């Protein structure tokens, strides 16, 4: 964590050297993007700098809308959020733009604001890709961190404490970590917990966080409809499916596969369900022993060791299942 | 600095006696076992002789999954002994460390506790009526998530040549997971500090998940109930089992708990037959709607957020009608 100290003070000099700070994450921002951004704006405010977060009404999905409702009703946080246009009008060549939770120009919330910026900072927890923000004054990329919220939280700890992180700000930063880690089950290191400690110390509300993230009744029902069918082999391979005649939401199929991993005896889950009139979807997950990337690549799809997917043209659910088992027996 | 003071005081007490006997509560859960394992690592860090009392009849199915892993590590497996062996090896200079409880009658083996001349108590519950007599040291903190969290703090101030192992860390961590329902309850910054320390010592999330796997049958029973839920505009939800199927009381309770995790639901009522002549209802609430009053109105009771009742002599449909009438009245 030598890096966090140096980066925190280097960041503060860059931000203070400019006339003000404009913060953006990726398009259709999730709670890590928004929590990280909130975090940076608190970073700016601890040093009495002027900071805004770019967000348009059309960027606000249902999860984020629950966060924003809370922000409107219970603090003064809303004043920091500004539209693209207001962002544009307000920028000068001395304005520092900080990009959080992405590093590809084409994924940035507003690429025009990005292109107008002479001064850029990038903070993200993925590894550098093909595209990358051009000519940044400072790059803070940590592939092994849980989330951008975690990275930003660490930077806060080095800054003056007079203008402290508020309860609601820390709650959104916390929610972002919860989402990116699947409640501390993925990409969670001791430093993730260090960040969780700092945030909870500043009032991060675990109950409110749960509230932002509740699924609805229909999703639970559709999902359990898939789970109910599960057949678990002795080797820990579980297959579940929807009727050939029922269309399922792709996310519901993914969730079903996720949830089967919480059940006794299941090492790897495969959920098979109609996605379109002429397309069958499969989502696969595993706890690391069985490689589902391999299974799905054998069926013309792909992904990663623990989570992959494929889609099959012009087959019935029963045919897809048979193709799937053929692949499994071959692989295992 | 209080934990620092407790850590060092406890070390002198343990090194003063001839050996250490560690004991949790009857029917130990993962926090009681995790804490006990932590106290045994505490002892080994100072090259002291420590055992954990555990009888085969004290090992429920969750704990068995854990003991299956511990069996793979003889160094750790050998620390676990029966009540008989503990009693037999105890002396006037043996220190007994009671973890995760403070009531004599709740301790795993009261006979061992009664034979003990030197006692230490580490727990995270509010002190009540009966209490361990004449403790040399007491570490009680009703705000902590768990005893594992408490013991982790003590470990931090001890020599590190003989560190907490990956498996030991994992069990302690799983204890915190169970007691906080995955950082959702009774969880403070210090809880996360403990998690950080355990994780730095290799605490394994995937193994923890293995310990806490849910049975498939029961997931399927629970969801049969949930599937039926009907949610009113006021956030009141009612779910039911069919009139001809008996559900286990614990499954009904879990279903009621699970409904509160769904959007728009302020209070849940789950109605399922529990016998040939008895209908059960578990009621739960986020804390706004009072289900104690509803249940009391139906000849039951409990608490504001969590209550229940049993209705003799009605079908599920009648129980539902009567429940709605109570709900209407309350409103
Ligand atoms: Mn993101
Ligand atoms: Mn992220
Ligand atoms: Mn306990
Ligand atoms: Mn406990």
């Amino acid at each position: 964590r030598v890096r966090a100290r140096v980066i925190s003070h280097a960041l503060k000099d860059i931000l203070a050297e400019g006339d003000k700070v404009i913060i953006m994450g990726h398009k259709r921002p999730d709670l890590d993007a928004i929590g990280a951004a909130i975090g940076v704006s608190r970073f700016a405010m601890m040093n009495n700098l002027e900071a805004y977060i770019v967000l348009n009404e059309t960027d606000i999905d249902p999860t984020l809308r629950r966060v924003m409702n809370e922000i409107d009703k219970k603090p003064e946080l809303r004043e920091r959020f500004i539209t693209s246009d207001d962002a544009w009008d307000m920028m000068t060549s001395k304005t520092t733009v900080v990009i959080v939770d992405t590093h590809k120009p084409e994924l940035v919330l507003d690429e025009n604001v990005l292109n107008k910026a002479n001064r850029k900072v990038v903070i993200d927890h993925h590894r550098r890709g093909e595209s990358f923000i051009s000519n940044p004054l400072l790059i803070y990329m940590e592939p092994y961190a849980s989330s951008t919220a975690e990275l930003v939280t660490e930077l806060l700890e080095y800054q003056p404490t007079e203008q402290r992180l508020t309860r609601l700000e820390s709650t959104v930063m916390y929610a972002g970590i919860i989402v990116d880690t699947r409640n501390f089950t993925l990409r969670t290191g001791s430093r993730t917990f260090d960040a969780a400690s700092y945030l909870r110390a500043h009032g991060a509300d675990t109950i409110l966080t749960q509230h932002f993230l509740k699924d609805d009744v229909d999703t639970y029902i559709n999902r359990s409809e898939l789970i109910r069918t599960v057949k678990v082999e002795d080797n820990g391979i579980a297959i579940a499916h929807g009727s050939d005649d029922k269309i399922y939401h792709p996310v519901t199929v993914a969730q079903a596969a996720d949830e089967l991993l919480s059940l006794e005896g299941i090492e790897a889950s495969y959920v098979v369900a109609r996605r379109e009139d002429n397309l069958i979807g499969i989502s696969a997950r595993s706890l690391g022993s069985v490689n589902v990337q391999l299974t799905m690549e054998a069926l013309g799809g792909g992904g990663h060791l623990t989570n992959a997917a494929t889609q099959l043209k012009g087959v019935t659910v029963e045919e897809a299942i048979a193709q799937l088992q053929q692949a499994i027996t071959e692989q295992l």
